[PDB]
Order: structure tokens, then sequence, then C-alpha cells
């Protein structure tokens, strides 16, 4: 009795899963590639840890996240594999509940972690108060496609403080500030959307995971988590928070997955 965990997002979630690669099974819950490959962490990422380390029962991971993704290239563009295209891949391959992924409302969890790149690319060129509702409304419409397919369990991660990644720190404190203030408005609107969607549907189980506050706690007191500082980069994924200048390592992702586990119990796999 597996939980089918369909995920959507950017490089903080990518594993390089192909819909034509080996598909998830009890003996191989990630499908492809092997657990620990394909990420920006030097090892498993939060999805690999949620699926294989923090799981309370069998979780099968279908991870459609793609590097650099924004929500929709008609709003903030970046790479072809935007969130809209990830939802289209889902609609093409998995939405109709094929024998390979025979999911139902009671055992499918749809996890979305998006917005890092929309904010990263639009924080100085757009008005957060009036532009972020457009991004959030497009996200909501994509979620509605899965709802129409019969999805009822949803996990949304808010945007973490990429303002304090080395890539942004290097641009100066006033840019860190401009980005952080825009990001705060995005995250508030995301929370409002998840709340409104949950109330209006009435038949959904949702979790909004506050990655922003969790990562911020670590950045503010890195030695309490065994990191020497909040700025160093180490591609071993464990010696520093940062695996490269814009992406945290496997140790951070494990800490996040462990923080998320109790919050995900209501979704069925944790």
């Amino acid at each position: 009795n597996p939980t089918y965990f369909f995920t959507f997002g950017d490089s903080y979630s990518q594993t390089g899963f192909s819909a034509s690669g080996t598909q998830p099974s009890a003996s191989n819950p990630m499908g492809n590639p092997d657990l620990g490959i394909g990420t920006t962490t030097n090892g498993p990422n939060w999805i690999g840890y949620l699926t294989t380390t923090e799981n309370a029962s069998l979780v099968l991971s279908y991870n459609l996240a793609a590097g650099g993704a924004t929500i929709d290239n008609a709003l903030v563009p970046a790479y072809p594999g935007d969130l809209a295209s990830q939802f289209r891949l889902f609609e093409d391959v998995y939405a109709d509940k094929p024998a390979s992924a025979p999911w139902s409302a009671e055992d499918a969890v749809f996890g979305v972690w998006i917005g890092i790149n929309d904010i990263g690319n639009a924080y100085y060129s757009t008005d957060a108060e009036t532009y972020t509702p457009k991004l959030i409304s497009r996200l909501e419409s994509l979620v509605e496609e899965v709802y129409k397919n019969g999805g009822r369990k949803f996990l949304f991660l808010n945007v973490p403080p990429t303002s304090r990644s080395p890539l942004f720190l290097e641009q100066g404190e006033e840019v860190v500030k401009q980005h952080a203030e825009y990001l705060s408005v995005y995250n508030e609107n995301l929370e409002g959307m998840v709340d409104d969607f949950t109330k209006k549907k009435g038949d959904v189980t949702t979790v909004l995971y506050d990655s922003w506050s969790f990562m911020t706690k670590i950045l503010d007191d890195p030695t309490a988590y065994g990191f020497p500082d909040a700025t160093c980069i180490n591609d071993d994924g464990t010696s520093c928070i940062w695996w490269n200048n814009y992406h945290p390592g496997m140790k951070y992702h494990l800490l996040q997955a462990e923080d998320m586990k109790p919050k995900l119990r209501k979704l069925g796999g944790w």
C-alpha cells in the first residue's frame, strides 16, 4: 500500500528522474536515477530522504522537478522545464493512473517547491505586491489540474532564504535586502493561497512547510547544527551549508527532511 509522491520544483528538488527511466517500485522507490544521484547536494536531497529515510511506510517517488525552473515561462521565464511543463509531463504520463502508478486520492501526495527562481529573476524588476499574486495564481491553476485528476493531498514548501546564499550575499547587503523583502511577500501570498485552496475545496489535506524559517534558524546559528559558519561552500555537501553558491548540501537537506517528517504525518507516508 504505497504512497505515490509526485514532486514538482527546481534544482532544490531535481534528481534527474526520467519518465522513461526505471519506474518506482518497492525495491526501488526512486525509480531512477539511483538514490543520491542527480541532485545539487552531493547526495540525496530532501525528496530522497523523505522517500527512503524518513518514510513510515512505502513511498514511491516520481520526481518531476527540473533545474532552474520557474512557475510559468509566460510570467518569469528561465528554462523550458518550468513548473507548467512539469505538470504537463504529469498529465501526459501519470494523471490517468496507469498500471505503473495506480494512484488514488487516498495514497497520492503532490509536493511542490517552486519560487526560488521566479523571485531570483524578478525581485528587482517587478512589484512584489501586485506581481507575486500573478505567480501564485498560476501555481494555483496548475494545482487545480491535479485536483481535477483526483489529487487531494498536497505539500507546498515556501521559498527558503536564498537571499543569504553566497550568490546573493556577494551582490551586497542592499540586494540581499531587496530580494528578501520580495521573497517575504511571495511567501505570504503562497500561504494565503494554500489556506484559501484548502478551505474552498474542503476535501484536501494540505501542508505548507515553512522551509524559510527552518533554514533561517540554521543560517542564524550554524554551529548548533554542526556547520562552522553560514557562508562557506563545500561540494562534499556536509562540511558547509552550501554545496555550491546557490544550493545547500545533503546535510542541510537531511536536516530539513527530518524537520519535515512530523509535519508530513497527516499526508500518509511519514
